[PDB]
This record gives structure tokens, C-alpha cells and sequence, in this order.
């Protein structure tokens, strides 16, 4: 059954619930963002009410086959009335599409909905600073002080001078860029406009990419392996064999590879710094992890919940053990005595 986690109270909405068939009493299923443990259980067999950001409509239109007539798309930053209650949803700052949703409840109370997030101190200026939030619903992937990790600026600034002075050393390499759903686009569109060329992929990922209402894509994006300097593979590809396998594929057109994995945190984060970081090599292909995070730090989180003072606060992260809900709650509280709320 439906945890209460993902239910809004006071109303019959719920928030990322799909896999547990028809939830009793639920009028609106919203969905924050298309990643697949979010979305698990839609298809196009669902006929209940689903309201999203219109990125978030195209993709399950197109991709899920889910059908219009239940597809209902909301613009940001504008306050929209759903089944009597009024609702604002906020750019996220996670992947393309994804939003937090904020609830007026009929008795005056005012729930934040984070879904999946970067906080950033950009959002202590949207509408949330009208007023106070009383319930806080939070992305605790990161929840503990060992997560840090550098700004997306300084990871793709990284990235394009390494792609850059390995292109201009030997103009027959190749750049290649792992990737396993939507998210983390900036990498390989920064390396690519650096290197005067489009990025290069398969059918099914262009396809998803042309439903990402991202200004001039025709211009950036191509299905022409041939005709393209930087491709993009699945993740699973992304090491010797494959990478070796695929050189063999491109005709001889290129003799070496340089390829990114943009990854999570991992252990290396409490050490190097990203000026530090070097690949690893195998013959003529080389490979770089690089830590571009689309989820907020224990620092970044901790700020942002700071500044909101909500009165109580609920998981959706890492909610499933005893140990990680008893750690987070002695954060919160933690939190809470600092800033005196
Ligand atoms: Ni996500």
C-alpha cells in the first residue's frame, strides 16, 4: 500500500505514486520528474488524472505512450488551481522537467514538495519566501556531512578544457560521454560546443532529447555517428572493452578515445579536489570520473532547510531503514537548535 510519504493530507492528491495500482480516495496522481523509480508502474494502461511539468508531459506522451486525455501539464512560477486546491510548481534543479510542488491546504496550512532536487540559494528568492511553510517533504539522498561535492560549474568547466587541449593535440580522437536516463545534459552540450560539432546517439536517446525543450537542439543533436566528434553511450558501455569495441565501429575514422562517466559521489570526494583529478589509461583510451551532481549536498540541503524553517519535516529518502530514519532525524534536530526554530 500507498506509504504516507507520498500523500498530500487534507486533500486526495498523491506525489510519485504509480506501482501500487488504484490508491483509495487519490483524484490526481502528480509526478515531479521522469526518472524511472518515480514513474515505476505508468504505462499506457493508466486512466486516472496525471499532472506534471509540460517537459514531464512530452516524455510520457512519447516515450511511456501514456495517452493525452490524462496528461495534464502545468506551467512554472504561476499559481493554478487543481480539483479546489491552489498549487505553484518551482524549477527543481535536478533534470530537465523537474519541479517541487508547493499546496495551500483549504485550512491554511502550506506544504513544500521538493520531489528530487540541488538546492540553491536562487530558491530563497522564488515565491516560497512569500510565506511560511509548515510541512516540508525532502530529497534526503545526501543527508550526512562526508557527501560534498563541487558546483556544476567548476566540474564542466573541467571537462572543457580537458576535451578541448585532447582534441587539439591529436584531431583524430573521439570524445564520448556515458548517460542512462535524462539529466546531466550540460556535460556533454558544454564539450561539444567547445569542440564546434554536434553530439552524435542512437535513435531511441535523440528521441528523448527532442521532447527536452532545449532552445536550437536541431542545431546540437544528431542520429550521424559519421558526421559528429563527441557521442553518447549507455553508461554500461563506459570502460576498455566497450570503448575499444565501439573505436573498432567508427571505420577507422578515429585512433583514440577520451570518455567521461559523470557519476555520483564516491569515495574519492573526501581528498582531491576536481583541478586534482586524473584518468584512468588503457592504450589509446582514456577515461575520467567526474562527480556533476544533480542532487543536493549535505551543505547545500542544510542551508536551504536553514532558511525555510519549516515546523516538520518528511523523508522520501533512504526511508526504508530504521538506522538511516534515526540518522537523519538527529540532523534535523540539529538543525533546528542552530537556527532556533
Ligand atoms: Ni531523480
Amino acid at each position: 500500500t500507498c506509504p504516507f510519504y507520498k500523500k498530500i493530507p487534507g486533500t486526495g492528491f498523491t506525489v510519485d505514486a504509480f506501482q501500487y495500482g488504484v490508491v483509495e480516495g487519490c483524484t490526481a496522481y502528480f509526478l515531479t520528474h521522469f526518472h524511472s523509480d518515480h514513474y515505476a508502474g505508468l504505462s499506457k494502461h493508466f486512466t486516472f488524472p496525471v499532472y506534471c511539468s509540460e517537459i514531464t508531459g512530452n516524455l510520457l506522451k512519447n516515450k511511456l505512450h501514456v495517452q493525452e486525455q490524462y496528461i495534464h501539464p502545468l506551467p512554472l512560477d504561476t499559481e493554478c488551481i487543481v480539483n479546489g486546491v491552489k498549487v505553484v510548481l518551482l524549477d527543481a534543479n535536478h533534470c530537465p522537467g523537474a519541479v517541487m510542488i508547493l499546496f495551500y491546504l483549504p485550512n491554511g496550512t502550506v506544504i513544500l514538495h521538493t520531489g528530487d532536487f540541488r538546492a540553491d540559494p536562487s530558491m530563497e528568492r522564488s515565491l516560497l519566501a512569500d510565506q511560511k511553510v509548515h510541512m516540508l517533504y525532502l530529497d534526503t539522498t545526501y543527508c550526512s556531512p562526508e557527501y560534498t561535492f563541487p558546483s556544476q560549474q567548476e566540474v564542466i568547466r573541467f571537462a572543457i578544457n580537458t576535451a578541448f587541449e585532447a582534441v587539439t593535440l591529436n584531431p583524430h580522437a573521439l570524445v564520448v560521454c556515458g548517460t542512462y536516463s535524462i539529466g546531466k545534459e550540460k556535460v556533454f552540450l558544454a564539450i561539444a560546443d567547445v569542440l564546434g560539432s554536434k553530439v552524435g546517439m542512437s535513435q531511441e536517446k535523440y528521441k528523448t532529447l527532442q521532447c527536452l525543450n532545449i532552445p536550437e537542439i536541431n542545431s546540437l543533436i544528431t542520429t550521424d555517428m559519421c558526421s559528429s566528434l563527441v557521442h553518447l553511450l549507455p553508461m554500461m558501455q563506459i570502460n576498455f572493452k566497450g570503448l575499444q569495441s565501439h573505436l573498432k565501429k567508427c571505420g577507422g575514422k578515429y585512433n583514440q578515445i577520451l570518455a567521461f562517466r559523470p557519476t555520483g559521489w564516491t569515495h574519492s570526494n573526501k581528498f582531491t579536489r576536481i583541478a586534482d583529478v586524473i584518468p584512468q589509461t588503457k592504450g589509446n583510451i582514456s577515461i575520467y570520473g567526474i562527480p556533476y551532481s544533480e542532487h543536493s549536498s549535505y551543505l547545500e540541503m542544510k542551508r536551504f532547510v536553514q532558511w525555510l524553517k519549516p515546523q516538520k519535516i518528511i523523508p522520501t529518502v533512504n526511508v526504508g531503514t530504521w538506522k538511516s530514519r534515526s540518522t537523519m532525524e538527529k540532523y534535523f534536530r540539529e538543525w533546528k537548535l542552530e537556527a532556533g526554530y
